């Protein structure tokens, strides 16, 4: 009730310029693998392709990947996962020309180049051990 629900899914546009900022909180701390996901996917359907998934172990890492047709691409990977427990947390993914940028709290983290243009994109879904208090996706 102080939150939003999770898994939450937002239809979007993005263009370049375009941003998705999300501020939750990891939750389910305790338990052995906590999460969060992100996927920006081309249709409502959960069963469309996936332009980026984002898919952060809290504590470890992060894998990034795409889907197509129902088939995962190549992963990509950092072990730069500025979390913490309990606190929050702004997730930012800006759109830039030829990539995603994802910054935590201010710091960049990752690029993943577009493997389709943003523009395909419309809807975001965010899932897994966090506690969500807001999604912005800017003008």
């Amino acid at each position: 009730m102080s939150s939003l629900p999770v898994p939450y899914k937002l239809p979007v546009s993005l263009s370049v310029g375009s941003c998705v900022i999300i501020k939750g909180t990891p939750i389910h701390s305790f338990i052995n693998d906590p999460q969060l996901q992100v996927d920006f996917y081309t249709d409502m359907d959960e069963d469309s392709d996936i332009a980026f998934r984002f898919r952060v172990h809290f504590g470890n890492h992060v894998v990034m990947n795409r889907r197509e047709f129902g088939i995962w691409m190549l992963e990509e990977t950092t072990d730069y996962v500025p979390f913490e427990d309990g606190k929050q947390f702004e997730l930012c993914i800006y759109v830039h020309y030829n990539e995603y940028e994802i910054k935590v709290n201010g710091i960049r983290i990752y690029g993943f180049v577009h493997r389709i243009p943003p523009s395909f994109v419309k809807m975001v879904q965010v899932s897994r051990d966090i506690s969500l208090t807001s999604v912005s996706v800017c003008n």
